[PDB]
């Protein structure tokens, strides 16, 4: 199975008109980085909508995942479930990004474009998928085994899913941010895997990534205390191999050095007045 390289982009998909873009929508930056961090009830409602829907998007296309499947594929189906519910991708023209989920196979960190690529027998593939409707968003993704994966692989995917749900269930008012990266380190060090720390959770209301930022990895010095209707995503990506990394000339596929494969899961949280409520599940 050989190093992935640049497929074929089908052309842009359309969004029906009467679907509300996201204001960045055709601009090269978002109006985003300094918007509160609790939202208002009106807000965490309407998240629960976007969360939903993100989530059945994500489990559509990880439907779909084969081999034979070409990536393209995989975001003509997220696409066409979000527009049918109404909708509006939110990765679709932000900052030029050209399409309406994010495709990342194998050593492939992040941010994959999807394209002519075709999945092939033991690969393992992430699809992030993110919705904007009610003038909020909701951001979710999952790694999907493709035919016979190797164990070693299986093993990767399930203990980034279980480093994701450990953190998870950490989130509770009164406890430091910093948990999060501390148990997922923890975790991943356990089986000698490494978090990827140039990527972050983020959060995440009427903005996609709206200056809040959430480490993955062991940072004691963030003073962040979780507080009730706060709403942000965990988002770890695990590798196998070294951290080191190229980005494709697109500017947007975070691929591996040294080749290894590296897993991914994502949910966006509400911090609820004694706990976690998971947004983006099914
Ligand atoms: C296109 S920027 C990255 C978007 C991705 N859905 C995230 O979880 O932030
Ligand atoms: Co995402
Ligand atoms: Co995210
Ligand atoms: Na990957």
């Amino acid at each position: 199975r050989t190093a992935l390289s640049p497929g074929v982009l089908s052309p842009t998909r359309p969004v029906p008109n009467w679907i509300a873009r996201p204001e960045y929508v055709g601009k090269p930056a978002a109006q985003e980085g300094s918007e509160p961090w609790v939202q208002t009830p009106e807000v965490i409602e309407k998240m629960r909508v976007a969360g939903r829907i993100a989530a059945g998007a994500l489990a559509e296309a990880g439907k779909a995942v084969a081999p034979g499947v070409t990536t393209d594929e995989l975001d003509r189906i997220a696409h066409e479930y979000l527009v049918d519910n109404g909708a509006y991708p939110s990765t679709l023209g932000y900052k030029g990004f050209p399409k309406s989920c994010l495709t990342s196979l194998n050593e492939v960190i992040c941010h994959g474009i999807p394209d002519s690529t075709v999945i092939t027998d033991g690969d393992i593939v992430n699809i992030d998928v993110t919705a904007y409707i009610g003038g909020v968003h909701g951001d979710t993704n999952a790694t999907f085994p493709a035919g016979d994966v190797a164990d070693e692989h299986r093993l990767l995917v399930d203990r980034t899913r279980e480093a994701t749900m450990r953190a998870i269930n950490t989130v509770k008012p009164g406890r430091a941010l910093s948990v999060i990266g501390r148990v997922i380190e923890s975790y991943a060090n356990r089986f000698g895997y490494n978090v990827v720390r140039d990527f972050t959770g983020h959060g995440i209301g009427t903005t996609f990534h709206n200056g809040l930022v959430v480490l993955h990895y062991d940072q004691p010095a963030v003073e962040t205390i979780m507080q009730p209707g706060m709403t942000f995503t965990i988002e770890p990506m695990i590798n196998l191999g070294a951290l080191d990394y190229e980005i494709w000339d697109d500017g947007w596929t975070v691929v591996t050095k040294d080749r290894k494969w590296t897993a991914q899961f994502e949910h966006t949280l509400l911090v609820t007045d004694t706990g976690v409520e998971i947004l983006t599940a099914l």
